[PDB]
RNA sequence: AUUUCAAAGAAUCAUUCUUUUUAAAAUCCGAUUUUGUUACUUUGAGUAAAUUAGAGUGUUCAAAGCAAACAGUUAAAGCAU
């Protein structure tokens, strides 16, 4: 039934807890979850704990097609309901193929731009911020050659109370995904 | 303009050189090893001597040359029994 329906990965408790929360929204029939949670499929989940230690954050991988068609459409409303159920800070991202064309893979006349490492990381950066929208990107090159990605977000979600912990969370998630340093900001 | 960023360790003087690992496809016993072409570059292979650079070597020195050196008044010694 429900665990097998939701979870792509083999049976696991915390993944099952997210599935349970989505099911809890689906059973109850909350007002603004449009056409239910019910076609959401969980690929896998990871748990990340930030240095500043304000709760813990869950990253959720979703199959690309489900994520674009279902998750992206409703995403702010869906995340807030899931956040309300969930005891920890959740972010949903699309799983994406990464490969190099010098390996000369079987089904490819040239690797698509969508499957390029840089494009994938930019696309994932879009996915994590998603309820808020990127104004601009800037890469600061430290004297010792360390590189810091300064990401400016919108002015709409600036006036939320949860901002800096969320910015820390975005920075944390992107670092866990790829070991670049981030900084995030909101307009003066 | 454009397409795979990096990370951590070990060696070593705050420096430096290095190793490990981070998608995908094919293969071999869940682990193990392969993946455009050319220019460019690295090593190599094979490559007349004389000349040339250059080592060894006091031709009376040097230009040269390719020789020489050692000990023995004819034995010490080495090796054949």
């Amino acid at each position: 039934a429900v665990q097998k329906r939701v979870l792509k990965s083999n049976p696991s408790d915390l993944e099952k807890e997210i599935a349970q929360c989505l099911l809890d929204i689906e059973l109850s029939s909350s007002s603004d979850i449009k056409t239910d949670a019910k076609e959401i499929k969980l690929l896998s989940c990871d748990l990340i704990e930030v240095e500043k230690l304000k709760k813990k954050t869950i990253l959720i991988y979703i199959p690309y097609k489900i994520y674009t068609t279902y998750v992206r459409k409703i995403q702010r409303k869906l995340i807030n309901e899931l956040e309300k159920k969930t005891k920890k800070y959740v972010v949903l991202v699309a799983k994406r193929t990464i490969l190099k064309g010098k390996q000369k893979n079987k089904s490819f006349k040239i690797i698509p731009r969508s499957r390029t490492l840089t494009s994938v990381y930019d696309s994932i950066l879009e996915d994590i911020v998603s309820p808020s929208e990127i104004i601009g990107k800037r890469i600061s090159m430290k004297a010792d050659g360390k590189r810091v990605f300064k990401i400016m977000l919108d002015s709409k979600e600036r006036q939320r109370d949860n901002i800096e912990e969320k910015l820390i969370s975005f920075a944390a998630v992107y670092k866990k995904i790829t070991r670049r340093d981030a900084v995030f900001s909101l307009p003066p």
